[PDB]
């Protein structure tokens, strides 16, 4: 039940968009954009810099005045306006679903079925909370009356990846606007283009000027530019452990500003031996292979009782070779090119690592066309807890399965890592289900599935997978401020 | 570790208390109150009616006068009171243990151990809420700042059963006293000694005169005068469902108040094949024997699952042979007696009208002792959803043992009858779990355990089991009023 | 800012609504409904009966049996239709407005701008508690795992008034089809239209056959019939307190179920002598004539300090003499008829009785007009506590005014009322705004404004104006069943 | 109502405290700890270091291990523990208030009336929350059972200031251990001695060995120690600006872990023309003046509107000049000496600052004894918003009064800060306290009062104050990790 997709859709919006209007770079300057399909260039994009964040900083801070449209305006009618966007986003859903493709690389099948229908609910979540988000009243000691009030955190800095741009565009949006907050929003230089096209829509919706600011560019530049300004007072980054600290330390030594990080993982998808084996093989799959394996919270370390290892590794090997890679127009395609080429050796890299370090390659583990930047289902045997691919986090197809005996040896296994972004447990026992989702130290614990998220339940990590959540009550917490009202009164009765 | 008790516990207390002070009937009347172990008469105690019911209620409206000490007094305070009382009750554990046994005819050991552990827990976990149940600050469109204030109800009138006097009186004092309610409450004629004596520690422990008022005496006198009265704002009540039609018609009929009722219930306990055997036997036992059945939640209803149908039996029989019977201070004894002579026919009676109606009768049956309200632990085998046993609540020691085949079916049978306080399932399956607890109606689903209550969960039932809810947070609702304050404000902004 | 309405709307719906169907009545009665402004019969409408509402209860019912539908439906969906129902609405916007003030008799620019305006932001802020209302997961004792699920209450009897039709029908969908219940639903026989057309548009929603039916007919025979059934699960009634109380005994006679009442009141409208005295007497003004006094929480008692007494008092007349009544949909039309000739002599009582008493008639106090119900803007000056006209709820275009001296004497004198539901306070000193909300007993305090209703802010009274809550958080309460599932677990950590 | 304090208490405790023993510095050195009011030698404390830190943080981790006491522990048991300190405290709270005094230098009858009493309330509140922090279930899309569950953070490393030595440790230990948390604190090396007490306390109370963990030191060792742990899960600091620059970079530069700043502020206290001057006066007077000065949320801005400024002068020199300094454990003090000698500089300097800069010396602003480090009660007035002495934190016994004109000028000149940690305005007016309350950009508006915290009230900064909250139900975000559980069930129903 997809429409067909205009292979080759225009684009509209390359340009910087601030105070509801599109601007060049103040350099002037404009990077390229690939299609990782055929690695050609789909068109220039403005390259935002220090200055164009300035720019976008300083009509945010003025859409965020006291008096404004933005501030005065209904928390219900933010509501209004949300869901306007999310109408204006589905009336466009197929242009939307074949550019995310163009840019980006996945499925145009997914694109539009996946991504834009979460992107749609996302959106209608947090429209629906703009105007619950309550402050209490407190039964404080003496004759006063004290409560709080749930007041907008301010300039909102949000650096996006490249893996879902409309979706975690959308993750951010949402409880910024449900709250009230302004945005100066830093898209992945990868895949910039959906974004800027929703800032047209966000214009066509009617937020006023200055609540929303795309600044397309470079991380070192525009990114950090975000992090260290002295008027952003807040900065919301999800990408990559090595840079998710550069932002922390950029904060530190500005302005002391609020940080939120969502950094990957190498999360555990652990099959016992009571797991309905049909199942476990087919969620273990799309755990890992979702998103050509660009996905934060990938299965990439699965863990296989001893038992099944054998059944399990021999079904899983049959699913990653029948997998169906290229054209990712194509509606046979499960697998489309991975984001870039920088991607695409990083992980070629890895493969190469994995033979050298002793793990046994089972299947894959080359390039899988001459144009674009496809890699083949790769699936490793026998991986060691010490070996890199069982540590580093690849993002890209290749799966890492592991051997255990017992429950509590594979939790102190599953445990031992510097991430703690999810975990996986797929099991028809009650106790076990229960002892392990207990155990497991991440953020997020499926049992019997795997990448279901809500836009109603919350979403982060443990340790170094980052602090603070998304989605649900949860998300709007980060983007609000508490402010304690204490009023002396006259005499206080219960 | 429970230290020995005086098997003839003096008595202090079987007064009216009204504004801290013990005073006589008006009527001068006194009721005698019955040692269900030896038939004997412990003491008289004062038996109130409606002119006392009204002078408790006149004490009560007083202390809830607006500017009055309870209603000026720091909701911290109120938790601080609550915490004292606890500390009092902890100081004469053993002997309020004892009086209980000796009033009600629970073993002293469960008495210790479970009713006064229970009690302290109950009242710790309110007095903790006295100064955390917050009201909201609303984001109302316009330019107005709208908040909530939660208040108390007014003059509670509690009206108790007498299969847990301590723990009845606990889980209505705590949430009320908590949000700063005074209450008139009616203990059972049948063992108001422990509830009268913790009025006096009630006293001891600080809270103002009025707050707390007990009027022993009969239920269409003192009971029936509460739910009618026009100065009462709230009556709950726990017992029998025929008594409950009573008191909601009399609320409707007099002043509006609100009504809680908690009744009975004839719960599912549903045992499937892959079931711990050993476990299943042990707690369907606990089920419906703890308490001498004298449970409002007591698993009456033992589906079995045909496959370990005849060993499951097999062991219960076994089981309920083994349970001891005989003086409840004795350390040994698993069953004291029923609470009186009337429950001790009606549950002969039933018993009777099982074998007439084709149940089979695999023990006991008849009385266990010639002194007392003594019966031998019965069980009846290949019931029937038709048979009185198996839709009547027995509140005695007679189990019944039903079979089924498919989870489909059990839910369906489970489901159909007029109550649904509890239920329970055993199971090792994870999907089985989760289908049963979502499906069966209801207000507490047990999973492999059964009568575990926790102060901070909530207790109530659906359809004819009642409305409202006790324990957790939910408690505090039925005991709180709702203001809103809508103020005009220069400018609102976010 | 309001279209041109049409004078003569069209009647699409007059029958029984049950499963998404139109159906005339078992008897095949009819009874007319009549435009109080001509006191002319606009059409005739079924007239449902207990048949009827057996029909409709059963449909609601198979509506909401496990594996339906509506029951599995994700809740998001539900919030989906409520939306989609919101925009059905205000495509009709203009139509519903100009048959709600054919029906009922408000000025149609009121109609238009405020009860549709309210109706649309009251469905689009319950679309949003859809998916937000959640349950807990409770640390309680020993190793176990303790949560709550929220569930539907089952099959909701609504019955509404005539004063709001739309509104009412709105605030009582709204959190009932947020949680997920199925409704029965008896509309005022003075004003069925509207909400019949509606049931339409609920149809063209999407939503399932048998979650909403609506019964138009009498009360003593179709509202009595709801009450008293024994397969509604809940009856939330607004009307009369001589009704509501009929309804609370009728559903303790029955099933025990759930009873929330919206009752009447005479709320007090205190002005301070420091209050800003043109919008005081324009908010008085307001407070009282809105609606044609058709109010539940009518400013039926205007309490002015004597500094401010006699300059007061001559603003409010002046007023009230200016007030345009006649032709509801004359865009210079303030006020319209009364509802029915019924309530026409009620207050045309009322009015002759407050002469009687000695109250000082200021203006007004007889018929405006020969066609139709229409009343003279009428003000009561000197009134006093003792006078029936300071005690009873008139319901129409009569102003009463009280004269005060200390706010601590104000206080009791507004406090001292069967009635709670609202109450206000002019004033511009922070100490007596705050002192005043406090003190007030009543659900709802406004200071310096009146009729501030926010679909985000909870309504209801104290005392005899009612029990339970609508609007905000605190409507879902009374939709939802608590479901506690405890289950055991291996080894609990925190 | 304040017993007679031991002006020479014995110190019990001066060494490290990890798992419930004490222990030298592993390099066996000791730092003096200084009484202020005679400048003499306490006694010698154990001077820790990075290597005491790690052996701490050891214990700490080993407490926090899965299974052990600790984590086993039932929430309510947690709860216990809190309360039976609190208890604990009180028994030694004349001993405790006396040792405060000597080592910090706030008056005794402060020490017992307030510090000790807040330290008791706060854990009290604690205690209570303890078991009622609840995770929630979540109704998300699709045939899931999603929940959350809320998780204790691991190891907090706290350090904490000299102002306020027990409360502050309340303050952290109170949430922390309610939440089930293990800590590691750094005592400030002006005032260990209370805290170490406390220590010995906790282990008398029952807490597991390496629950609470103190180690004494200096900042730049022990305490950067604890900031760059990379077994510490979460820090929180409270003290100057610079310094908690240096814990967030630090923290970004380890682990990622958690970052809470409670940082200093230059808090406005604005006195509109209608305030009451007499009420206003002292407490614009308390405000800055309370404990030395030596407060974070200190009135270190009084703005007052200009009709009022001579007379509103006036009173407070006539205030401060009467203001008794001296020995603190005389009843007739109402200040004692500075913390320490820098302290006692830094604040002679900013002195002197202020008469170079053009603020006009009203009173004081000299050295009040030779002996200790007492300063003047200092007020200066005509100061102007380019002032040092009105943009720095001066943290003494030095007033700084402003003139104003209108309420919009106040807001921009009161807002225009750095910091934003509280503010407070006098008033009779409702409309200009709410337009103040909002339009102030402070964690805490005080209404006609100051330095008013209730252990149930949040307190937190805005801007360059810190990120963060403490006290109330916000105090335990901070202390919580959020797991979220999304199980896949046989059929999802409402
Ligand atoms: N606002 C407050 O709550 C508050 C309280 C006390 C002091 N202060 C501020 O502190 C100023 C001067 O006193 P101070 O310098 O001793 O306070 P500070 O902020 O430096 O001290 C607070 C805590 O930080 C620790 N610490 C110091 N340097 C550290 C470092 N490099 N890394 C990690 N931890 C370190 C200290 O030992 C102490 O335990 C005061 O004038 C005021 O500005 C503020
Ligand atoms: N008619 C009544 N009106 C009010 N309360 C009653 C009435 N009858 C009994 N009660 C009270 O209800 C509580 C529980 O008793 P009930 O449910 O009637 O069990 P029983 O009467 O079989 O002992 C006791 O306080 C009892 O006195
Ligand atoms: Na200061």
């Amino acid at each position: 039940a997809v429409p067909a997709p205009n292979q080759q859709p225009e684009v509209f919006c390359n340009q910087i968009f601030i105070n509801n209007e599109w601007h060049d770079a103040v350099s002037r300057k404009t990077f390229p954009t690939v299609n990782p399909s055929t690695g050609e260039v789909i068109c220039q994009v403005a390259e935002g810099d220090k200055e164009d964040v300035d720019k976008a900083v300083k009509a945010a801070r003025a859409a965020f005045q006291l008096g404004s449209p933005w501030r005065r305006m209904d928390a219900s009618h933010r509501g209004r306006l949300l869901n306007r966007l999310a109408d204006l986003i589905e009336r466009d859903r197929t242009y939307l679903a074949a550019l995310e493709t163009l840019d980006n690389g996945k499925p145009y099948v997914i694109s539009y079925l996946v991504d834009l229908d979460m992107v749609l609910k996302c959106l209608r979540y947090y429209a629906g909370w703009a105007d619950k988000y309550h402050g209490k009243t407190i039964p404080i000691d003496g004759d006063f009356f004290s409560y709080t009030r749930h007041e907008p955190v301010g300039v909102c800095g949000q650096i996006i990846p490249w893996n879902f741009p409309l979706l975690m565009q959308a993750w951010k949006l949402g409880p910024a606007l449900a709250t009230g907050n302004v945005v100066v929003m830093k898209v992945a230089e990868q895949t910039p283009l959906t974004a800027l096209y929703v800032a047209n829509l966000i214009k066509e919706a009617g937020f006023p000027p200055g609540v929303v600011n795309i600044v397309p560019g470079f991380g070192p530049t525009a990114g950090a530019a975000i992090a260290s300004h002295e008027d952003v007072d807040k900065v919301a980054f999800t990408g990559s452990t090595e840079i998710g600290r550069v932002i922390q330390v950029a904060a530190g030594s500005s302005n002391l500003k609020r940080v939120t990080l969502e950094l990957g993982g190498k999360s555990p998808n652990i099959i016992m031996s009571d797991a309905d084996m049909d199942w476990a093989v087919e969620q273990a799959h799309f755990a890992l292979f979702f998103n050509q394996g660009q996905c934060c919270c990938a299965g990439s370390r699965t863990f296989v009782q001893e038992d099944i290892y054998d059944e399990f590794v021999e079904r899983s090997v049959a699913r990653a070779k029948s997998r169906v890679v290229g054209n990712p127009f194509d509606s046979k395609t499960e697998q489309g090119p991975q984001v870039d080429e920088t991607q695409f050796k990083k992980i070629l890299g890895y493969i190469n690592t994995g033979k050298q370090e002793g793990a046994k390659l089972l299947c894959g583990g080359g390039i899988a066309a001459d144009r674009g930047y496809f890699i083949q289902p790769t699936v490793f045997g026998d991986v060691q807890d010490g070996m890199t691919i069982a540590k580093e986090e690849i993002f890209g197809p290749v799966m890492q399965i592991l051997k255990f005996k017992t429950i509590e040896e594979v939790v102190g296994r599953a445990n031992n890592s510097t991430y703690g972004l999810a975990a996986a447990v797929f099991t028809k026992d009650l106790d076990k289900a229960n002892y392990l989702s207990q155990a497991l130290q991440a953020g997020t614990v499926w049992v019997n599935c795997y990448d279901v998220f809500g836009a109603q339940s919350p979403f982060g990590g443990y340790k170094m997978s980052g602090s603070g959540r998304e989605l649900g009550e949860y998300g709007l917490q980060a983007y609000t401020k508490v402010k304690t009202v204490t009023v002396k009164v006259p005499q206080k009765n219960s």
